[PDB]
């Protein structure tokens, strides 16, 4: 039960009356119908038309994470008042609320990007990790590197997406999407970003067999979210003791996205070959 905190974001005031069943943004997403999942269904309440989180471009960018709102800077909206603790992102609360074991046992989380600012026209395939951080759902302070070659986004801003998947040694599996109206400062070049890819699972896990990683079988572009263990719309379809994550096994490099553009790869991707042969 962790969630991105910021006014920015989607279903930033919703409770857990405002809905028939309990939809706050820390609420995991699990066997879900698109609707349900898609955005945390937090589209009808949406932030106000000015409020925007900062990527800066190359530079990194400090998001909150926390099991309540009182719990970050944003607590004057939240009902039970401020208790902030720190880089603790559930205060009061053991590392098995964030569902880790320790700093060793957390699997990243990300943040992704669709240049589109009427968020009605989004799709999942549309979302592009530009940014991730491996040792997440730890603090509650977590930094996110942004690349240097990040274009502008449109005149009415643009939608981003915080996503994070636990491991599987503590408590019951999931997807967390946390939605929000994002804006990049400091652009220093106009060359949009690629056309995001599916991420296979790459690299090496020898819990579950195979001790070497695969390079041949990295998805090397722009790669879409994980969007897992869900009723519709999914683009892994790993068992729930195997769940994919935002890490070096499916070629999430811990930081900055920097080869998620058009120019990145210049002689391009010979190794798409063998997927256009499935
Ligand atoms: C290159 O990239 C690709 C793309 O990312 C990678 O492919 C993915 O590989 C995943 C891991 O192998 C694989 O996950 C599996 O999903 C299936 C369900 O998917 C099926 O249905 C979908 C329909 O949409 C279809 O698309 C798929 O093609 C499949 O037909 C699950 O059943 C699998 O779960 C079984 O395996 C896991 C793995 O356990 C390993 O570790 C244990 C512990 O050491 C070991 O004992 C075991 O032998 C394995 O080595 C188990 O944890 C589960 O319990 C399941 O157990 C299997 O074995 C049981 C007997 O022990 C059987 O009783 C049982 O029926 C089952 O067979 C698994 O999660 C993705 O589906 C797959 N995706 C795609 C698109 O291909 C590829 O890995 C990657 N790397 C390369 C090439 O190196
Ligand atoms: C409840 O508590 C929250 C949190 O404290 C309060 O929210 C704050 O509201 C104020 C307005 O009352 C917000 O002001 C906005 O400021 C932005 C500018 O960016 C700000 O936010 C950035 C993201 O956090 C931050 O990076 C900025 O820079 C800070 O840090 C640097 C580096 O250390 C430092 O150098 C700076 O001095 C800053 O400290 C900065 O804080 C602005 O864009 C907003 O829009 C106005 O301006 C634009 C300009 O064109 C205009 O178009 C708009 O119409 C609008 O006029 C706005 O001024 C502030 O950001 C909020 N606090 C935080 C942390 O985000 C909330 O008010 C509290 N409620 C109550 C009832 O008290
Ligand atoms: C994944 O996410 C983690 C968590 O956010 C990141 O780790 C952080 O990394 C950043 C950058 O390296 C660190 O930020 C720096 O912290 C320094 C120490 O801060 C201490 O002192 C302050 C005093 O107010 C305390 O509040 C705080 O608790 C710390 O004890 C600062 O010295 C740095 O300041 C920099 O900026 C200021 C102005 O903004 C400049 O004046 C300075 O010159 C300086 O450059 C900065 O704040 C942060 O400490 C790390 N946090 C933790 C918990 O380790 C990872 O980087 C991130 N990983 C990836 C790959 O993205
Ligand atoms: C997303 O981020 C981008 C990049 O930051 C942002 O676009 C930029 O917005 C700023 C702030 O509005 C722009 O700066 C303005 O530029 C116009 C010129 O078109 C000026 O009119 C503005 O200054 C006026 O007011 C000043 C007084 O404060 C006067 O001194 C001055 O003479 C002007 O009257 C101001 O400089 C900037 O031009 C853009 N574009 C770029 C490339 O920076 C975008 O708005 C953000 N999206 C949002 C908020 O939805
Ligand atoms: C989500 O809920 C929070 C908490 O209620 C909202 O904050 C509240 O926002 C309103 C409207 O902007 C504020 O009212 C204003 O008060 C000032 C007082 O100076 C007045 O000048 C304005 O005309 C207006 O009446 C209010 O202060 C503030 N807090 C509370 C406790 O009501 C927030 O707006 C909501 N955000 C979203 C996205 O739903």
């Amino acid at each position: 039960h962790i969630a991105f905190w910021h006014n920015s974001m989607y279903g930033f005031n919703v409770t857990e009356q405002t809905f028939p069943y309990d939809n706050r943004p820390v609420v995991p997403l699990q066997y879900m119908t698109f609707q349900e999942w898609w955005f945390h269904n937090h589209l009808d309440y949406p932030p106000h038309p000015g409020d925007f989180f900062d990527f800066p471009a190359g530079k990194a960018a400090t998001a909150e994470l926390a099991c309540n709102k009182g719990a970050t800077t944003w607590f004057n909206s939240s009902e039970g008042g401020n208790i902030q603790n720190g880089n603790d992102p559930c205060p009061g609360s053991p590392p098995s609320e964030y569902h880790t074991t320790g700093i060793d046992d957390v699997k990243g989380c990300a943040m992704a990007i669709a240049y589109e600012s009427d968020v009605r026209k989004i799709k999942p395939e549309d979302f592009t990790v530009f940014s991730v951080n491996q040792t997440c759902v730890w603090y509650r302070f977590t930094d996110f590197q942004v690349p240097e070659r990040m274009p502008p986004c449109p005149p009415g801003g643009c939608h981003c997406a915080w996503f994070w998947i636990h491991s599987p040694d503590s408590g019951g599996e999931q997807i967390y999407m946390n939605g929000f109206q994002c804006n990049i400062t400091g652009s220093t070049s106009h060359v949009p970003l690629a056309k995001p890819k599916v991420a296979r699972r790459c690299g090496a896990d020898p819990d579950h067999g195979k001790p070497d990683a695969v390079p041949g079988n990295c998805t090397y572009g722009a790669k879409q979210p994980l969007y897992w263990l869900q009723k519709e719309g999914n683009n892994e379809f790993d068992d729930y003791i195997a769940p994919p994550f935002y890490n070096d096994l499916y070629n999430f490099k811990d930081g900055a996205q920097n080869d998620i553009f058009v120019d990145s790869y210049p002689d391009g991707i010979p190794l798409e070959q063998k997927l256009i042969s499935e």
